[PDB]
RNA sequence: CAUUCUCUCAUAGGGAUAACGGUGUGGCCUUCUACCUGUUAUAAUGGGUCUUCAGUUGUAAUUCGUUGCAACUGACGGGGGGGUGGUGUCAAAGCCGUUUCAACCAAGUGGUAACUUACUUUUACUUGGGUUUAUACCGUGGAAAAGCCUGGGCUUUUUUGUU
RNA sequence: CAUUCUCUCAUAGGGAUAACGGUGUGGCCUUCUACCUGUUAUAAUGGGUCUUCAGUUGUAAUUCGUUGCAACUGACGGGGGGGUGGUGUCAAAGCCGUUUCAACCAAGUGGUAACUUACUACUUGGGUUUAUACCGUGGAAAAGCCUGGGCUUUUUUGUU
DNA sequence: AAAA
DNA sequence: AAAA
């Protein structure tokens, strides 16, 4: 019948992706241990394949189980649920690490009651996502975070002076009052089922207070909260962007702002939803970079990973620590980790100008920011000479970035990080009996590093050329003006 | 080549859905000549097949030509694009009624050059729809003009007096200033690539003011227009909502509506659309039934076919008296015209207590409304008992209708009709030399008839039942309740 | 000037091809209808019944938000003109009847009929989805007849392929 | 406790099952390119070159928004510590060099290392099959334990 | 999920 | 197209 053959195939589709998931991670695992082996020699460890933890918990944790019977298990939910008497198994919660705010709590239900939260979640957002405030950038399948920075960062760039106020609910999801859910269900017009409305109640009757943490129902149910909370602000004139607990609102009137707080606190008061006065910023003062100010101001402000001035858009502090982590790491590991072992057996002595290492080092750091794309295919893309270029990698995160300054430092830093982790790797080799100061690699000054990076040349192919922020950025620029923000981010769906 | 294949696709779609739309004309003419010469006898005229009269204009109109030779259409319009040197061909312009304010002038592309367009148009909706306002409901595949109505009903329940202004451009598509046009595209920040504004620009070359009417290029650039005062009015605070030219704008505060008004002055005399006097009923108060007012009030507004009132929202009477319209003359088609000829030669006079012309009167007046459901399914849905209902009727057009006692007098007004147009077939049957008051259709009193026409049965069906607006209704609510306002009137496009 | 296939100097021009595309009805599958009752060895099949909403009562749960069940009550087919009765008041209005006229707009017009391949125009749609017997459509093929020009061509009917 | 197929009392329980699902590389088709130069009867293949942005100049169209073309100019790889020089000043700051240290955080810490299956969102344009090879389960071999057949660990094969 |  |  209907319902339970959209609970079947709902099921078997996840439970596939699971599988699939699981696959490519044992797949790769295999690949990587044979690279590591090349790499580390007899020091390398053995392949350690994990399942998790919690397909022991449960048979229906386990996506293989479910697969194995999943029109049994389909038909019995169905059942289930035409009776009024289905209800989700407690979900296996874990400590995922929140060290910025301590701990949280996250939850990871069966597979079976994960598929069909995630199919009511669809139906009601369908049903419903006209009625959502266009600013409820939070989850939805219409609305991206990027939608949201490009507002803000047009109506910034519009004025010279604006109002902020940065609030955040403390622990927004576990502090919802279900009287105030229950009384939402039959407002603004909302569409929802009677079959709909008995799934949610049935998701939130092991608590008392708060909706569960990490399924899909949740999501629909956070934006539903706060939809009278986004009429007001909508009313009042100001201009906001609300990102699941994280709100920005920002007018040209203190009064505008002053009201726009008032009726936050309003919306806490009716909700039971608290604000934490640490990560709530307050009401700001947005200015230009040396524009005097008359009460507390900053110059720039900070919004899911990136930074908005007045005048440009820029990656987050935070988010370019967590680059820079990331690209040193791949240096140390792929260049000076393995010379820091107890012995070198089994490992490739760069000799002959030939460093593999450093090859393989540069290989995956262009495959974390460029996604492989060499300079060429792009330099063939900005000149109009191709028309096709795929966009993966760090800078697929933040296409908005229109920062050339802070790109530009970066591209210095790579350099220079390379050039210092080169003359580590040979002072180790030194060190280890191995004189190859005069050797490509090391030889390098740090002024001729991308000069002669550039022209060396591997099977016909420029391997070797120290990828650049600049040149992504501007093959970033012009796919924007030629796809949308939808094709930047439509591989990367935004989960943050 | 991209574009090409592009264009070749949508050419040959665009083709193919021409020449189904003909073979259906041309069958459906066949099949009811058939049915009217069973109806009219020997007086019925012969079957008569319009190709449309610009066909013959050039052959590049005629679906068949383009869809003989597609691909060399479409390599020469690449060809032309790529070297920004195409540009469309002169439309068919005709005069299109429009008695309510004279005439106007439609244009029929030709079908490379409308293909074209909506190509252009669907890629730059796709990429910025994002920034059009929420409130926009015309020419979108997110928007409708449902969505607007029911936006408008919730906030006019909420309150009880409302300050609203309606205002209609006296030629909305015809006088936008081209210079604010092509000042627009760098605003916003909207993603126009330098192919999609030569485009633009190409479909506004042959005039000097106002956009094309017949395009969707000229549609993208309607809703792009009115961008400025789409923001101006969000940061009011106002609740408003436009549909094409015809925009609602109401708020709780006198100052915000004066405001607006003026906010619509300004952009009228940026962009050069003077509003309309005659259509724009300047600012009202919507009050309840009798509350008293001070300003110039009224109990009811009217947007596009609704008439929306404090407590419910009903049908236009506009609307009504199309309704009213469409039935009467079912009625006098099926009944009364074939006796008023000067001859009854061919045709079936009712005998026997069966009137096969009053069935197939009352089964295309269900076909007109119902869309063909029987009453047994309806209220097989209502009760539960079946989860499939499909509404493609006169009232999937109005699917937000929630004004009961409007549905009951049209019910009344059915049934009083179809007795009165009963009486009439009677007299007329009685003047020709036929006696049959005392058979089935005609014995029955206005009281009786609903009771009796339900009570009959024709092969194990009950095709004799008086469909009922209110009925329907019903459905319409469950239907809205499980499904959505996009399923309800899915088949039934009710754009324009 | 095939609406089919193909070629190219490719929004135009060639080639050969007689099918190309589409409709109503029916069969098969697939869901999708509670109950009652016809006919057969228990399933087809035929004839009927009900479904909604609101309130009250009682009842069973509820994680107390809410929900189910049972019984009653109520709602569930317009308006206008004319005649007339009862009620109502001091007299009315009003209310409740009953009779008569009508295709609708028209509860209207200075006036009142027509129309659906219509009308205007924000304004307008037809059966749940595939699968093939018979019916049959647009245009193009051919076979026949006719009526014109020329001495083969044009036009009109019929037939056949699509079928 | 096949992750395969099937049955049902169907979010659980049976049956037989030897394949099931997936990865890297290659081939093939189909696109996503300009230019110069190697080799062959004119096409493959090998090796190189450039592509961006802003301004100015002049030119051609423009439906006056703008666009094209040509030539120049300019921009196009961070920061910190130490030493040192020149410039700057009354003296400085500052600016311009040059030299040296460092894997990153670190322009920092009371202190400085570690780490990627980590910590707290991604890996090559899409299908099509030679060889490589993965998870789990069957098999066949060996071993090491219990029992007198079972358990555990390795190797081989089917997926392949 | 609209032009024409 | 949307989370564990
Ligand atoms: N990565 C994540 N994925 C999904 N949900 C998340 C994630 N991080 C946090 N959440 C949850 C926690 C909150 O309910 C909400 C985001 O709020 P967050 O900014 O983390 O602060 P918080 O609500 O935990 O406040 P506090 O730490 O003061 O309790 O979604
Ligand atoms: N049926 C239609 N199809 C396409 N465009 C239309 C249609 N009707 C109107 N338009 C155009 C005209 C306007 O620019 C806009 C809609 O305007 P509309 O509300 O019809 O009044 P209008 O602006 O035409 O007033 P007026 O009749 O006085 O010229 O779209
Ligand atoms: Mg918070
Ligand atoms: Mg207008
Ligand atoms: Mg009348
Ligand atoms: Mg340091």
């Amino acid at each position: 019948m209907k319902l339970e053959q959209q609970i079947q195939r709902v099921i078997l589709e996840e439970a596939k992706a699971l599988i699939k998931d699981y696959h490519e991670y044992h797949n790769r695992v295999h690949l990587e241990s044979v690279r590591n082996k090349k790499r580390l020699g007899d020091s390398a460890p053995d392949k350690k394949i994990h399942r998790p933890n919690y397909w022991s918990f449960d048979k229906k944790f386990d996506p293989f189980y479910v697969k194995s019977n999943y029109k049994s298990i389909a038909r019995s939910i169905a059942n289930k649920i035409e009776n009024r008497t289905y209800l989700p198994n407690e979900p296996f919660t874990k400590d995922v690490p929140k060290p910025d705010g301590g701990i949280r709590k996250v939850s990871i239900y069966q597979i079976p009651d994960a598929a069909i939260s995630k199919l009511f979640f669809n139906r009601l957002l369908a049903k419903n996502r006209h009625r959502f405030s266009s600013f409820s950038y939070a989850y939805r399948n219409d609305r991206n975070v990027h939608f949201a920075i490009q507002d803000i960062s047009v109506d910034l760039k519009k004025n010279e002076r604006t109002f902020l106020a940065e609030f955040d609910f403390s622990d927004f999801f576990g502090s919802i009052s279900h009287s105030f859910l229950n009384e939402q269900f039959n407002e603004n017009g909302f569409y929802i089922s009677p079959e709909e409305k008995f799934i949610i109640r049935s998701f939130l009757r092991e608590r008392k207070v708060g909706i569960p943490q990490g399924t899909s129902i949740s999501l629909f149910l956070a934006n539903l909260t706060c939809w009278k909370l986004d009429q007001d602000l909508e009313r009042e004139g100001v201009k906001f962007s609300r990102y699941a607990d994280d709100t920005i609102i920002w007018s040209q009137e203190y009064s505008k702002i002053c009201n726009a707080f008032n009726i936050i606190t309003n919306f806490s008061k009716s909700a039971g939803i608290k604000i934490n006065p640490k990560k709530s910023e307050g009401i700001s003062l947005l200015t230009k970079k040396g524009l005097p100010s008359e009460i507390t101001s900053k110059n720039n402000l900070d919004f899911l990973g990136y930074t908005l001035s007045v005048e440009n858009v820029s990656i987050k502090e935070k988010s370019v620590k967590k680059i820079k982590k990331q690209i040193s790491y791949i240096l140390y590991r792929n260049l000076i980790q393995p010379l820091k072992k107890t012995s070198l057996a089994g490992q490739t002595i760069p000799a002959n100008d030939r460093d593999k290492n450093f090859l393989i080092a540069i290989c995956e750091i262009r495959r974390y920011m460029y996604g492989g794309l060499s300079k060429s295919q792009i330099k063939d893309y900005l000149s109009g000479r191709s028309n096709r270029l795929y966009f993966k990698g760090i800078m697929s995160f933040y296409p908005l970035v229109n920062d050339v300054e802070q790109l530009k430092q970066l591209d210095g830093w790579i350099v220079s990080v390379i050039y210092r982790a080169l003359k580590l790797r040979c002072q180790l080799l030194s060190k280890w009996g191995y004189n190859r100061s005069h050797n490509f690699p090391f030889i390098l000054d740090r002024e001729d590093i991308v000069d002669k990076c550039s022209k060396k040349t591997i099977a016909g192919r420029k391997l070797f050329e120290i990828p650049s922020f600049l040149l992504i950025h501007k093959a970033l620029q012009k796919g924007l003006q030629e796809s949308g923000i939808e094709k930047i981010m439509n591989p990367q769906s935004l989960n943050y």
